[PDB]
């Protein structure tokens, strides 16, 4: 008997036990984590042990910028050290305004620092740089509104409505993350991608069998792609290790002691059952260790008539989890420093 399964029973214990404690320390509905292992697609840690991470569609919010910000890089539209200038509001082309998540000082900053601190003024401009059209094939090579394949039932494929349809306000909010609708598992899936060398690669639960008696391995089914070449890969993973960096949306509360995290913060408003945004999903997701990534981590924690932040409600969790991998996995403590770009 060898475990035809991928998943880690301890691993799954301490993302459990987090995550339970989480939606309840904060006054959350549900909750949501996936761990993947780097390279192979393998499903380390599955929270909760319904379909739920595989079921449950929600508006991720800012960890959709990481898909905005690959686009313009990866079309070679800016680098991590080009600057915009970063406003409390900022009134676009179109006639939208859009403001940062708390009014503060306008000022010039790099890519890098504006991704760090979530700057959605900053970002605008950075998805403006290029079409919808072109984002939206990102979206879809990121794995955006289709089922990722893995073999548990219900999954559900997400809503990634054609660009055709997206009005001037949609133009906006797509860019991080609101006005599309993932599942956890799509959100693990595309994270890995920047630790990947630019590919994704089909999340699986079932590893081979032995086949020596039977074989019951699947013929050919799974297939990777390249999503982005392997420089911007790298380029986003630097600008990631910027979170938990001083004025870093993750910072002290992503920190995971001894390793370089790579991490992307997300607060989405979601529609309750009045009809109406009155819930909010807070959403992380995570490489570890940054310098050489071995898993890719994402956390939903979802809150009905209030507001949760993807780094105090769900960061803890991840913190949790990738403690116990690192142990786990005999991954020794990062020995070159966190990346840095000027910000
Ligand atoms: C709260 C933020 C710093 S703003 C920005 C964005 C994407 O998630 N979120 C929003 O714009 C969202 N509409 C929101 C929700 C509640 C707020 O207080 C502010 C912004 N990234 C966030 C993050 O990193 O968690």
């Amino acid at each position: 008997y060898q475990d035809p399964l991928t998943i880690n029973a301890d691993l799954q214990r301490v993302a459990e036990e987090s995550l339970n404690a989480a939606v309840k320390r904060v006054g959350g509905v549900w909750g949501s984590a996936a761990v993947l292992e780097i390279g192979t697609g393998r499903l380390l840690a599955l929270a909760p042990g319904g379909t739920r991470s595989v079921s449950a569609i929600y508006e991720p919010g800012s960890v959709g910028k990481l898909v905005t910000l690959a686009a313009a890089i990866d079309q070679k539209k800016v680098t991590p050290t080009s600057t915009f200038t970063v406003s409390s509001t900022r009134d676009m082309p179109n006639g939208e305004r859009i403001s940062d998540d708390s009014p503060h000082e306008t000022q010039d900053m790099t890519v890098a620092g504006i991704i760090a601190h979530s700057y959605n003024t900053g970002t605008v401009q950075i998805g403006d740089t290029v079409s919808d059209s072109v984002r939206y094939e990102y979206m879809q090579k990121f794995g955006w509104g289709a089922k990722t394949g893995i073999t548990l039932p219900s999954e559900e494929s997400g809503i990634l409505r054609p660009h055709t349809e997206w009005g001037d306000r949609d133009h906006y909010t797509t860019m991080f993350g609101q006005g599309v609708a993932v599942t956890t598992i799509q959100l693990a899936q595309m994270v890995a991608v920047f630790g990947q060398k630019g590919v994704l690669i089909p999340p699986r639960i079932i590893d081979g069998y032995d086949d020596e008696n039977g074989v019951y391995t699947p013929t050919v089914m799974g297939e990777s792609r390249q999503v982005v070449s392997e420089d911007t890969a790298q380029t986003v993973l630097n600008i990631m290790q910027g979170a938990t960096q001083p004025g870093g949306t993750a910072e002290g509360i992503g920190a995971v002691k001894g390793y370089n995290v790579a991490a992307k913060t997300g607060t989405a408003e979601n529609v309750g059952s009045s009809g109406s945004l009155t819930d909010t999903a807070a959403t992380f997701t995570a490489l570890i260790p940054a310098e050489n990534p071995k898993i890719a981590v994402a956390v939903v924690i979802y809150k009905e008539n209030g507001t949760v932040y993807g780094s105090t409600a769900s960061a803890p969790v991840f913190v949790d989890i990738a403690q116990f991998a690192m142990r786990e996995m005999k991954i020794p403590p990062s020995t070159v420093p966190l990346y840095k770009y000027p910000w």
